[PDB]
């Protein structure tokens, strides 16, 4: 049971919008949309979305297994070793948001002060006396964005678990001489810096240049999440406000994938008849290139929706009905549908590019889709009694050697219990740099966009006010 | 009753060290230390130390009126108008933290994201609906450094008045006409940009080229607070770790201050043989240049004591008892010491050049000063009827018109009672950046670091765990 | 008769080694080599080369056309009119290292000062009242590198002609309203610049992701000059020093066209055993990267002469026979042949990228192939009366109205016998900044390095020295 | 006998305006104006000047031996050994235009190509295999900015001469070790680059907050040259053009001079009445920040003139009778005076602020005064024999081992005559990089701007065409 086959499993059920059905339904904590700051519904005046991995959630693992493959394939298809074709991707290693050290080719799990939570060279997870030796304040310097790359994506999960299988297979092969910084084969010298961007170049290879796409679109059926309460929420939030598409893909790539999201014999309810994707969105723009796009952007260009290119020129008229912008600003949108910031409802999944980005330059209202939020949810409520126990440890280490080593022991036990490289959002009681991005910067999270259904427009998403020490 | 009479009140108290009163004496709120994370202080084993506002604190408000006026002599100096020297500084009116935006010329008070929570123009404090002409969004892009100076320090505080002074002089001027962006005055336009950089280059200049350091050495007793338990704190810190100086100050002006700070008839305690200043600092360094410091900093030099004067070249040699550094790097301290990041407590008042850059780039610890903390724990408590009525407000308009206009009188009823603009910490229930980068980058913070004297060395200091909206 | 007719012709003749007759042969302007600064050829250690235009001269006009019909044809592609297919390139159009002004969409003509000698508007040439209008000093700042653009090469005569189509293009075509910057067309503008990037991206697209290479590798014979003497002046340059390739194209392509170029039944002269190309190089590196090249270069890659692949890694191994590498930089072929510029004869036809910047940052000695230049002589001498009468009218009018527009006559009936953007050297008696880069940055220069074969190796190339006005 | 000598001796003549006098007056090089490029003075609408070195000129050694001086005092009293005390400024070794290496602390004569010319280590002339230890090329990379610093103004002179006398002083001083690149003095070490800027900004510190002007104008015959032929040129220009000053100087410092420059009991013309030095310019411009100035420039102020002070705010303004620029950029004289670049004749003395940035970013026609040539052509002239006899042992050399060795002996003799560091514009046969720059960018040249009073304002002043080798 992956965390896709939660969401799916949600998708598959038709919308009970008896208005007490709706409030039993998010009592669950499957349903419910969490709330970082408050936030009136009523304000928002627009719901804008991004795409990949909001609209279309693609299935887990297969999709990661593909990418995992296809990088592989444009390796070894640029020379790397052809051991490389025995490598199969394993969902159960990567968690979201960790940090590749390219100097000493190390994946790190992190805090929001650039303290160690975990770290793994290789399949070796590495135990904090012998880190030291690299990291002698258990510590790295986020700033150094040279040496660090933080996988904030999904679209990282195969690249998260190809590094460190690269790092293992190179270790491990006798024709390799390992060294602090990377591999001597004979003449040659293989740092793991260059390796990780031989990685990097091929996973945007396999998106821009490859058969991702392609394979994607002749199966949708295996690759993306389809719901029949999408258009029902969409038609929704259409009548009490104004809808906008703002994806980093390309149009002929979001045609696609939207047609087959709105591939249902209906429109947004049974029986209703059935509407093209486009006619749910005020404005449609793509080739977003987020997070410029939320600084000078890029030149606005037109998109010709009969022949997926653009038209040649900036564009200089009007929002009209039917058109499809490409690229632009996030001031385009702004100024089209004649919005401020605030009036704005943004869900996106990139934590960085969408919330934090949107937030900080522009003052939109952020909500954080977390596609693995329904396996985490699921292993967070079945092990809660670890988390317990685990404060009560703390909490009598305060009044007060055993102890600590127990704490250690229930803190491996929890984390595993989320896969090898633990919870997204903590390790143990210590929270990641991930959590604590997504309390600064979404407004609301939840595992689906979706969960908004069960909540009526007028809601008011309410949080506790924040209090320093001396005030409370 | 200024900040700094409450400070040097509690100054001219002897030490009372019996373990018990103590305990007693940090029950008080003005006697604590607050913690934003968990501190073992049995893990220190290097304190240090900025100078100004930290080991010097600078009485107020003659110091703030001393800068103020030497500031002003500059300007008229420069050329600016002979009305500039009826100005006369005014307490009251600036609250430090504050954003000046130098397009329109409007000093905003504004929470960790930007949105506005105070405008005053001049003197002029903006409403609500009046600031959406310049602000549509309510909210400012803080990566704007062009547009936006924050004002974060004690230093500040003569300036964020004066401008305001200025803004508000040329306006009521009939000399000059007000346009949107600074002052026609005929054949010539001073926009607020260059009006903003003529007053910060003469408070550079007041505090580089002009007299103040030599006024405030020719009247200490007026201008610096004095604390016989400074040499106490100091001398029981070098028994259990090392003690460090790293000051943005010269060393001659460094030596000056610090011979006052330590010039009792008497060592750490009465009746001891008096040492001096630089015998309680295991390294001492001058012209830090912080935040710099904290990254590349500059070329080590040394400093000849006798002369206050740089020997020529870069220092090469090791630390020598009676030594003094000038420049250098944060990781010249810690190779000289023996120190990584978390064995050191740093102790400044700068959260963005000590505190926030300390902890960010070296994962040091931090102690936070935060000098007129003691006046606003006073008004925060006296006046704690005032905020918990704001409270229940929030919490009734929550369940269900004119509890909204309710809930903006008791909050300017509130903020008047800490100034015109507000609290350094708030404004009614919102938090203001300030108060923000304290609880995330300062781990402790106080009034006066001499706080720390009234706990044990082994004490820990604890804060409780953060929680996810989902994990509670 | 085009320029590499000229050079094939002179190709299709063996060479005559009798010491009498290569003296008479180098009598001949068609087969000197012209001296900017004296060289002792003896001092010569290393003889380099790039590959394209010097090594691989590219018949003429037949692969020009092709790069303009695959340009044309990749622009029609991502969506500019059907109409561009009615283009045809015209080799009497364009001159090399002409300008284009993005803003104005003029094609300039400019000396070293950025003095304008020619202006066309598309196919339009602006006569001097008109150009003060653009160019009110009819001059242009050279270093506004983001307006102007240098065609430097004979890849980019292409280009050269088509921008000018274009202009010429959108400027008649009613559905296209002309500005000063670019076009209107409805709610689509396209400057210029855009214009102008789109271009050159397409260039960039065909010449690396098109079937440029492909095309001409399937017809070498009618795209590339084919010389039975590049063997036998190769062979006696190894004889007396080292020889070496660095060409910024990539070794399949490299390895196709040199093994043409080296296809005879025979070796350097008939009668000797055919010989692999490879074996007349010391040293052979791709992908240079020129002109970063000559400084900090790329990182040193070698090349699987099989698979034409890089292998994995930086290479650390020594200058090994057979050994082929791939970027590096100017410093790796002086470490490993053991050189010091001075010692490197390097010849090129890049006038900054090859010639320029291995002056100025190596001290190379240099050596410039001007391709078109066989077809410049034949013209220079063919007019040279009206050169002399021009000279002649130039000092008639120094000793003084009739005269002036005499002179402006007979410089446009000079001009014209070159083509319609004149001379490569001049426009009437004024030199264009490409003549005066090569008189500045070529120690020497021809039509063909071949003419070297007609010099011993012993012989001393001599300039004359250059005085200042007071000197003399 | 100083160059400085030869003005001032020509300075105390009285014009004498007989057409014929004149024309035979400048038929001596001393009074001639050299011609690089072809410049009609009928067609110049402007005439520029700066004053340092072109209206002022400071005479020689008096000057760069205050200078000297005052340089050497600031950097003993800022910490450097007292035995620089004993250093006496020495105008034989210095030459203008010299290149400080501050990698190996040399001072290099270099020619355009950045060939080295002439090395000297302190007072230790290397000579050529020595040379390639630390050179191997015999060859510096002129674009290594952070690394080589040309020195290329008179006011560069001392400093020239005190970097040698250090570097001397530091390499025979037992108290220092000499180190590949610098000092070691115990625990500290001074590289050659510290050292630099120690020099660099003692300089700068004289000029700007020392006693240089001060000690300059209270002795103004001592240390300015006075000509009343000064007046009569600049009104004989202003009665046929515009007439503007740009300097870098500041406002009260130009009118001191300026003053002093036009202190005669009379105008133009004895007989006269005296007209104050303002009246003599269309245009006034102080606070110049050449060469900036001739890109984006500053913001444009007001001098108040009878203050000294700039007013406050940017000056909108249209140009006044009586009015004074401060800062702004060239455009502002453009348009201003209505001028195009080409009608601007603008006289300078700094090759590189004044006429090469002038000439290549506005199309300025330029006149480089050049005020040691009155020396350097007395030089040239006496010893035209051994250059004479160098052109002739390069000739013989040419037809063919005591040639070379005798061509480097004459070379050495001839350099002598002008002083340690040779002629400003060559080392025997080989032209530096200051000719070069001369020849290029100066339109026209001479010791001095006045020797322009010697012709007529319609004078065409002639420089042969260039011809390429091909083409001659
Ligand atoms: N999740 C992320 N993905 C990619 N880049 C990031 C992410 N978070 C921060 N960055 C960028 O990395 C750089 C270094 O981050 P740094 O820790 O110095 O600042 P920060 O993110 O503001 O830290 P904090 O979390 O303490 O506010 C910054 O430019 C920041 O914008
Ligand atoms: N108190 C401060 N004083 C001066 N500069 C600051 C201060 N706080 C942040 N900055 C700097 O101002 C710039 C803009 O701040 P921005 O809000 O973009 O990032 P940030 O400070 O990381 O925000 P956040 O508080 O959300 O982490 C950054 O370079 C940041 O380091
Ligand atoms: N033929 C060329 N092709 C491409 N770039 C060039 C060429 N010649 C010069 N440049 C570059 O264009 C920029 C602007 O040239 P600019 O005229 O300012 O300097 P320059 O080339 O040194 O001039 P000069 O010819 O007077 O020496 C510089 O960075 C220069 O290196
Ligand atoms: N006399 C000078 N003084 C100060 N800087 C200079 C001088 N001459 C050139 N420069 C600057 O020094 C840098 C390096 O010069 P470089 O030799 O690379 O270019 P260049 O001056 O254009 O050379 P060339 O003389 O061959 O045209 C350039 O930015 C150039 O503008």
């Amino acid at each position: 049971t992956s965390w896709s086959d939660r969401l799916q499993n949600a998708a598959d059920m038709p919308a009970n919008m008896d208005k007490h059905a709706l409030k039993k339904y998010r009592r669950e904590a499957y349903h419910r949309v969490f709330v970082n700051r408050s936030l009136a519904m009523e304000k928002i005046k627009c719901f804008g979305f991004n795409m990949d991995y909001t609209l279309a959630v693609y299935k887990s693992p297969e999709y990661e297994s593909l990418g995992f493959e296809l990088t592989v394939e444009r390796l070894v298809s640029i020379g790397y070793p052809q051991e490389l074709l025995s490598f199969a991707y394993d969902s159960t290693f990567p968690t979201r948001g960790l940090v590749f050290d390219t100097l000493y080719g190390n994946l790190l799990k992190v805090d929001a002060y650039g303290n160690l939570l975990v770290c793994a060279h290789g399949f070796n997870f590495i135990r904090g006396p012998e880190t030291r030796e690299q990291y002698p304040n258990k510590f790295i310097q986020r700033d150094d964005t040279e040496r660090f790359y933080i996988l904030n994506t999904l679209f990282n999960l195969p690249e998260t678990y190809l590094l460190a299988c690269l790092v293992d297979f190179f270790t491990n092969c006798p024709r390799y001489t390992s060294c602090e910084t990377g591999f001597k084969d004979g003449d040659l010298f293989m740092s793991y810096r260059s390796m990780f961007q031989d990685v990097r170049d091929a996973v945007d290879w396999v998106h821009y240049k490859g058969s991702l796409k392609e394979k994607t679109v002749e199966n949708l059926e295996k690759y993306v999440v389809k719901d029949g309460k999408l258009p029902l929420l969409l038609s929704r939030m259409k009548e009490v406000g104004k809808v906008f598409l703002a994806t980093n893909s390309d149009y002929k790539y979001t045609d696609k994938i939207m047609t087959y999201l709105f591939d249902f014999p209906h429109g947004p309810k049974p029986g209703s008849s059935h509407r093209p994707w486009q006619s749910y969105f005020d404005l449609i723009l793509v080739d977003a290139r987020k997070p410029l796009f939320f600084g000078e952007g890029t030149v606005l260009r037109q998109v010709d929706t009969k022949t997926g290119k653009l038209k040649i020129g900036t564009y200089t008229g009007p929002l009209q009905h039917g058109i499809v912008y490409s690229g632009g600003s996030s001031d385009t949108i702004c100024d089209l549908l004649g919005a401020k910031g605030k009036d704005i409802l943004y869900i996106g999944d990139h934590i960085f590019g969408d919330i934090l980005k949107s937030k900080k330059r522009q003052g939109w209202r952020t909500f954080l889709v977390i596609p693995e939020f329904a396996q985490e949810l699921h292993v967070w409520t079945d092990k809660s009694s670890l988390f317990e126990e685990l404060q009560s440890l703390d909490i009598f280490l305060a009044e007060l050697s055993s102890i600590q080593r127990r704490i250690k022991k229930v803190t491996h036990d929890m984390d595993m219990c989320y896969g090898m490289m633990g919870s997204l959002f903590r390790s143990g009681s210590r929270q990641t740099l991930f959590a604590s991005q997504v309390m600064r910067y979404a407004d609301l999270y939840a595992a689906s966009f979706i969960n908004l259904l069960y909540y009526p427009f007028s809601y008011l998403f309410r949080a506790a006010h924040v209090l320093m020490p001396h005030e409370s």
